[PDB]
RNA sequence: GAAAUUGUUGAAAGGGAAGGGCAUUUGAUCAGAC
RNA sequence: AUGGUGAACUAUGCCUGAAUAGGGUGAAGCCAGAGGAAACUCUGGUGGAGGCUCGUAGCGGUUCUGACGUGCAAAUCGAUCGUCGAAUUUGGGUAUAGGGGCGAAAGACUAAUCGAACCAUCUAGUAGCUGGUUCCUGCCGAAGUUUCCCUCAGGAUAGCAGAAGCUCGUAUCAGUUUUAUGAGGUAAAGCGAAUGAUUAGAGGUUCCGGGGUCGAAAUGACCUUGACCUAUUCUCAAACUUU
RNA sequence: GCCCUGAAAAUGGAUGGCGCUCAAGCGUGUUACCUAUACUCUACCGUCAGGGUUGAUAUGAUGCCCUGACGAGUAGGCAGGCGUGGAGGUCAGUGACGAAGCCUAGACCGUAAGGUCGGGUCGAACGGCCUCUAGUGCAGAUCUUGGUGGUAGUAGCAAAUAUUCAAAUGAGAACUUUGAAGACUGAAGUGGGGAAAGGUUCCACGUCAACAGCAGUUGGACGUGGGUUAGUCGAUCCUAAGA
RNA sequence: GUGAACAGCCUCUAGUUGAUAGAAUAAUGUAGAUAAGGGAAGUCGGCAAAAUAGAUCCGUAACUUCGGGAUAAGGAUUGGC
RNA sequence: AGAACUGGUACGGACAAGGGGAAUCUGACUGUCUAAUUAAAACAUAGCAUUGCGAUGGUCAGAAAGUGAUGUUGACGCAAUGUGAUUUCUGCCCAGUGCUCUGAAUGUCAAAGUGAAGAAAUUCAACCAAGCGCGGGUAAACGGCGGGAGUAACUAUGACUCUCUUAAGGUAGCCAAAUGCCUCGUCAUCUAAUUAGUGACGCGCAUGAAUGGAUUAACGAGAUUCCCACUGUCCCUAUCUACUAUCUAGCGAAACCACAGCCAAGGGAACGGGCUUGGCAGAAUCAGCGGGGAAAGAAGACCCUGUUGAGCUUGACUCUAGU
RNA sequence: GAAGACAUUGUCAGGUGGGGAGUUUGGCUGGGGCGGCACAUCUGUUAAACGAUAACGCAGAUGUCCUAAGGGGGGCUCAUGGAGAACAGAAAUCUCCAGUAGAACAAAAGGGUAAAAGCCCCCUUGAUUUUGAUUUUCAGUGUGAAUACAAACCAUGAAAGUGUGGCCUAUCGAUCCUUUAGUCCCUCGGAAUUUGAGGCUAGAGGUGCCAGAAAAGUUACCACAGGGAUAACUGGCUUGUGGCAGUCAAGCGUUCAUAGCGACAUUGCUUUUUGAUUCUUCGAUGUCGGCUCUUCCUAUCAUACCGAAGCAGAAUUCGGUAAGCGUUGGAUUGUUCACCCACUAAUAGGGAACGUGAGCUGGGUUUAGACCGUCGUGAGACAGGUUAGUUUUACCCUACUGAUGAAUGUUACCGCAAUAGUAAUUGAACUUAGUACGAGAGGAACAGUUCAUUCGGAUAAUUGGUUUUUGCGGCUGUCUGAUCAGGCAUUGCCGCGAAGCUACCAUCCGCUGGAUUAUGGCUGAACGCCUCUAAGUCAGAAUCCAUGCUAGAACGCGGUGAUUUCUUUGCUCCACACAAUAUAGAUGGAUACGAAUAAGGCGUCCUUGUGGCGUCGCUGAACCAUAGCAGGCUAGCAACGGUGCACUUGGCGGAAAGGCCUUGGGUGCUUGCUGGCGAAUUGCAAUGUCAUUUUGCGUGGGGAUAAAUCAUUUGUAUACGACUUAGA
């Protein structure tokens, strides 16, 4: 018999299995589409999730109530410290799906993103790429063979980049390696283009710039093994229900004599992939910027950091993007950066928005002051103080 | 000093049972006859 | 059915013992005072009654239909709860014994056993009902049908089957055809044939159907309706039929 | 005539499936080819039937031989055989130079029941044949008694607030002893005595195979012993309900 | 000792420190709890839980077998010195 | 008992410790019972009422007895019943089944005893105890309280009158009550909305007087309705603690088990793990889970059958203790 | 003292006697009960032309009736119609004609019957006596009925003859007992007589459950042996009924059959009603409802796009593609159902063992307690009402959710993407616009903007919740002599309280391309016209497939880094040296345009094309290769070609290129032609061994000198594994 009253499913079909990811770095399985026309550029960009914080931003929108007046806003700010480049590979376009046909690195690799070539670094000679330095050290022999083979062929290409993970406060030390597809032109340019920024930063004002919506891909924050209540949302059962009420009670019907696999069941909650879009850049902050936190309106010299520090994660000494909203991810977490893969008026991705105030109270509490001297301004002195 | 049941060694087979029948290949072993 | 054993659990009586904080309320009896046309009424003390009451120990066992539910436990555990000076609680002694006891009465309890305890014997109690019923090969090979039965899940009986054969040796034979001779009432057919049913008009007769017209009426006449008769017409029958 | 509309049911799915469109569909016709334990021939087995052959030697005349036909089977009937315990007869049978038993993807016979042999183990009895006799053959009866698995190194060993440090002993210490620290019962006690009941559980010494669902050097365990002193405390006497 | 109290809580005498332990702190349980705004809409049903609660002062209805109802209902106070 | 002062308005500071109100049904109350699923409206109870008996007795026990209980008793007692405090009331019916009384009896009637016939066994006849039958009493015995006809100046109805069955015809009260089918009865009230609740209406299938009727303060771990307060019951969930579950050392079971364990459809004992056609199909596994294994627990307690029972009842059949 | 031969005591007899005892309280049967009798029977039919033949199949009948309605004989002819007669008519009685039964013969019906079998008159008991045979049913038993006889005694009739009950087919009863008639016989057993009794043959009393016990209920306190031979769940066959849908078109609709409806008929579908049945299940598949949760169907309530109107607008009605997406909060009731209140875009219908009880609950039903009404004498009964009433077990297999993991030389990093899944949804306000439209009333929509509902995925800056941060403070009781500082009160209590977790109770985000359905169109035949259709084709829906999003096949794959010698000489590549290993199956060559097939291939020519001319196919049965000891050893001739092999020059090919072409020289062979030598004996065939897979051990010649795991450690992770970090 049907149910008596209809309600719709609990939890969304499309983002199963709710299992673990195969990795702390969530892969980007589509990069915007190329147009042969403009320069050569990097489509995504590596950074840290350093955490949250508030801004007041004059809203502009006609036809709203809010227009022209403020709105106080929540923001998250990830930690980007500029890429290293080493290594391109080529795809070439078979009938099988893209198939990498080569890859050429660089003659030079770092301590730090060579460390991701090993699971005991103090155990080795450490061995890597000596061999394959062996293939420069010549006029014209080796390397441009490879290169060449990426011109012929190889309709994709691709560059190498790690990040420097050892200028972020994080305790690693080892770097994280991607792959960041060039979205430029004549890919045999694009080839020369990846030949010269071997082992040569680039920077995120070269690939994001302000007002920008964005896309935001890591791994979410873990649950370990969750109740079907939790996991799914489903409703709690009577308080006087023997033998627990943080169930489904009914899990299946008598035929067919299974348990099917849209019933929701306890396991894993978190640690999913996901991809989310539409977040727009409210700021490209500047490492090598004093005053980074502040704006026209406000002209106090105070960086992005807050008062204590991010909770869990330190300071922001290198550069950073500061995005609208929430991303997944928890805080100390590699996060990938991606370009939005269309193209969007909505009335809404076209402003132009223009920050007022950035709050940089101390977030392990209930903060009360922006900067250390207007604490002291407020309070006056202490008897710590001589 | 049996069987169920068990250990060790040896041999063999095993993609959601195993076991069986007809026929033969292969491997192991063997009687007769000269 | 016979003969025994149990009131160490529990039921009730009797005998002899034993146990039961601290509060609330404030009955009779008693003292003093006040108002008083008397009569009498009122007030304050005192006192400490009640199968009274809140609530411990105790005795109990309402709800969570909680825990447990191959338990700690063949009835327990936690919380909540009833009663708590008596128709109270309880020990020991003793009385009551199975168609019998005891019962503030639930068919309750009478040793985890009660709408007739337990033990042994009669007793291998009876069952048209359930289950099982042990080696091989060869040859043959059924029935669910008849009649009777307090007969319908059973028997008896005939039949179907096997075994032993017996007397004879191709015949007094046959789940067949032919010839000759009978019997039958089904299929079909039939209703201008009996019975019954059933459509339509046509022609006739009323001293004797009902009505309208000319008539006082006529066994007077005219038009219509009903039956009646004749020759037709359409359609039928398990309990209709010549064939 | 074919095709289409009419033509709506619940897990995904059924010309058997793939798939097939001058078909690999439908109607129809003509040949070729495939294959049943069916039909023809042959061999072999048994059963039934009809016959031949005592003649001397050689023993089964219930024997040997010739001919023909036939063979499914539940319940059931009949017949011929295999095996077991024991008894009469006989093989002047086998055997401590190894009987019986047990084990053996080694050999042989029989359609089969079964029979025989070889090898290992073992240690004292046992068979062939003709007969006699029965407590004579098991896969099952929620069969009886005994034994053993998968489950499975699994459920579990979570009520009662709580342990820690060090030394001693020992093969071995979370658990024994001693010290120290931290706690609890909180006087209707986790204290000190008894009644009923138990019977040596009391105490010492030695001691850990078993029991104390971990452990164990410890124990209400195990082995060996010691220990209960009355004119006054009870019984002993009286009587009660009763016997 | 607190306290009306052989209540509940703490301590003295006396006696125990007995119940397999160790490591982590997933889901779901058992037991104990707290929740913004709403306040029975939940459910057969307020089942469960919550609220009230000691004492002193004030005040106390219908009805009544005149004994009760009654701690009715409803207010105030509460330490230390 | 009172007064100052004092504090982050705190103070029965932990512990301890009534939620309250308006109503309906029902039992008067306290008390008792189904040990181990029912604590109740059940039982008890006081009070009320009835019945039997003066001892050669009532009631009861016993195989029997020179036997016993009440009884060491004596109607202000003993035995047997019904109802169930108080208040109020307990209406009509003795035809029936009972029970109980007169015996004034051509009714019936045993054994014995008597008479006749007989040759006797025997047959016949009259007579005849208790009992039955006949005739009275009795309902706080068991119980019952129904039709019909004619009538009042609008109809309707019947204060009045008569009549059968079979004796009487339901009075005082109470009711969609725990007793009403229809029924979710109709009206009012309560709610935004009520098959609930309360108050009313009645030819009431089938209310009703110690089968007790009605009412009723107090009481109730009894059934029900609503209001205030209060809250995680809920909107709608979230978080925390202990012990588990989890991993380890030691110790270490049970249920159950034809063989086993992937589906779809088909057909099939009409719902397959196995069969057919398909889809498929990769070792070894861990924590959860409650779809399935028509999972496990019991030779269905329901139904039916059996010439199988038992407990109980009675104008069943056949007997019997006692009297 | 009382009583007194009465009580009492003993035996026999009558009444009373559920206090007690024992027992019984039919059968068939579309389950049982109620009902009925299909139980003993009879007629017609079913019944299918001998006989037989079932059903609780159809129309009925019997437990009797008759001294004549039995037996014999004689005479007459019936029902009815027509015509006539005083009262007298449709029915009185009388006359005639007609009249095959259309009457009667007890009853039920069917046969039969006309000088009778009918109606009237006469006589009588043949409805008698004796035992046998036979038919029916059948067992060739009994009982009943009957048939024809034999031996007596009669009736009637002139006589022939008829008469052994009823014109035929129903109309009935064993054993034991009692009783009667007959025989007046046998016996009473030590011998007699007489009563009495017992025997012998024929009747009567009766069993209707009728081949034949002597028999009341109840059980909700219950028991046993069984039954799925038999009911109450599901499921299966069926579909009357329920529900849904068609065809026809008399009519309604002013007018007008079909905008919307639609009578009389009729054809279907479904298994969400209830029936019918009894196949499975009674050594038990847990029978209401709700809650919870998933999925499925379409007969579509809303949302998308459309067609038709009795569509001016608005609102609405009919219909199509469509199940992608939603379909609620409440009062009462156990309720399913129902009925109201209210919101909403809408509050559609259903299935999944009437889904879902080792998921809950337990209000209802349906054990045992109790009350009432009604019924019963009673025990008790009631699909009447009411109140209280124990809801057990997963640790196994599979499924599902998550989690590891051997083996693919090792190890590490970066990737691809087969397959599977998928997601967004709906409303409001403003403007358009008081506009279109309409006499007026009234009154839209596309485009645009701002928000909101339902859903989903994350996240913790802020706000709120949570407190063992037992972090700070405060307070009570007690304990530590007081102070300070602490313990205990199972987290003592109270206020605040960071971090973490977490709340539509907080915030953020949720994409655009193609192909289509219905539908509306283009060109255009069929059908000289016309047509959205046939060929071809355009636009088009919340639809499908893509983009995008999640996982990554643990037996799908690519790129790249490093690859161990003093673990006692290890690893890799190259040449041969010998072994082992195995074969989804060499035995001359897998021999390369593309495109069309109502058209092409090749050759040639020009003015280079969609060109002209010529030729070919009609199968690869082709082309190439192919002679020599399983293919030997030598000689010459002719040309300078052919082939194999190791080197070498230069290119091309990345879809899995791993192969293709080419320059130069050397070398072997050459069957292009002509000679010389050898073969035997494997005995007359025996695959008669000539291929390539992998691995190992040796040489000699180059090439290079790592990691991973455990353990420790971090918390961006976590049940354990696993993950992510760090450590010369
Ligand atoms: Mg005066």
């Amino acid at each position: 018999s049907h149910r008596k009253y209809e309600a719709p499913r609990h939890g969304h079909l499309g983002f199963l299995p709710r299992k673990r990811a195969a990795s702390i770095r969530a892969r980007v399985k589509a990069f915007p589409k190329d147009d042969r026309s403009k320069p050569v550029a990097l489509t995504s960009f590596l950074g840290y999730k350093a955490g949250m914080t508030t801004i007041v931003r004059d809203l502009d929108r006609p036809g709203s109530k809010f227009h022209k007046r403020e709105v106080v806003e929540a923001v998250t700010v990830v930690d980007t410290p500029p890429v290293v480049v080493v290594g391109v590979v080529g795809y070439v376009e078979t009938p099988r799906g893209l198939r990498s046909l080569t890859t050429v690195w660089a003659e030079h690799l770092s301590d730090e993103v060579k460390r991701r070539f090993y699971k005991n670094w103090y155990k080795s000679k450490k061995k890597a790429f000596t061999k394959y330095s062996a293939k420069y050290a010549q006029d014209g022999a080796g390397i441009e063979r490879e290169l060449a083979r990426i011109k012929k062929y190889a309709s994709v290409v691709r560059v190498l980049v790690h990040t420097q993970i050892r200028k972020t406060p994080l305790a690693q030390k080892k770097a994280h390696l991607a792959e960041i597809q060039l979205n430029g032109g004549s890919i045999s340019e694009k080839v020369d283009w990846a030949r010269e920024h071997f082992e040569k930063t680039v920077a995120v004002d070269s690939v994001f710039e302000q007002n920008e919506m964005i896309d935001a891909i890591a791994v979410t924050k873990g649950h370990g093994f969750e109740g079907v209540t939790h996991r799914w949302g489903t409703k709690k059962l009577p308080r006087k229900t023997h033998r627990g009420l943080r169930k489904v009670a009914c899990i299946g019907a008598w035929h067919p004599a299974h348990v099917m696999w849209s019933v929701a069941r306890a396991g894993q909650r978190g640690y999913h992939s996901r991809t989310s879009i539409n977040h727009k850049i409210y700021r490209v902050g500047k490492g090598d910027d004093e005053a980074n936190g502040a704006t026209s309106f406000d002209r106090t010299k105070k960086t992005i950091t807050p008062m204590g520090g991010f909770v869990h994660y330190g300071e922001i000494k290198n550069d950073f993007i500061m995005v609208k909203g929430c991303i997944p991810g928890n805080r100390k977490r590699i996060v990938t950066l991606r370009k939005s893969l269309y193209t969007n008026t909505s009335r809404k991705a076209l402003e132009e928005v223009s920050l007022k105030w950035i709050d940089t109270a101390s977030k392990f509490g209930k903060g009360r002051f922006q900067t250390p001297a207007e604490k002291h301004a407020f309070m006056g002195t202490l008897k710590k103080d001589l």
